[PDB]
DNA sequence: GCTAATATATGC
DNA sequence: GCATATATTAGC
């Protein structure tokens, strides 16, 4: 149900949105900065994921599909309220 | 499994 | 040097 390729699909949307992990991972799939540093790390094969990990996957792999032009006005939004 | 704190690294 | 971002990892 996850990608293979979910790992390098953040990668780049981070790359390509400029925005942090701290704004991505609040928005994509609920977690904090570090957990999503800790999970871009380990780049752990979905194939053997445990269940906590595939479901925060799968949030990722979900909100990667919405429409680039919401993706970025999430992030605004979220980095606005961030530097609060 | 995670969050929150914090030592380091970055970009201006 | 200031303001943020990322890597680590102690404490729940």
């Amino acid at each position: 149900e996850v990608s293979s390729e979910i790992y390098q699909w953040v990668r780049d949307e981070l790359k390509r949105a400029g925005i942090s992990q701290a704004v991505f991972a609040r928005v994509a799939f609920n977690r904090t900065q570090g957990l999503l540093s800790e999970i871009l790390r380990k780049e752990e094969d979905p194939k053997t994921a445990s269940q906590s990990l595939l479901v925060n996957l799968r949030a990722m792999q979900n909100f990667l599909q919405l429409p680039e032009a919401e993706r970025d006005r999430i992030y605004q939004d979220e980095r606005e309220r961030s530097l609060r």
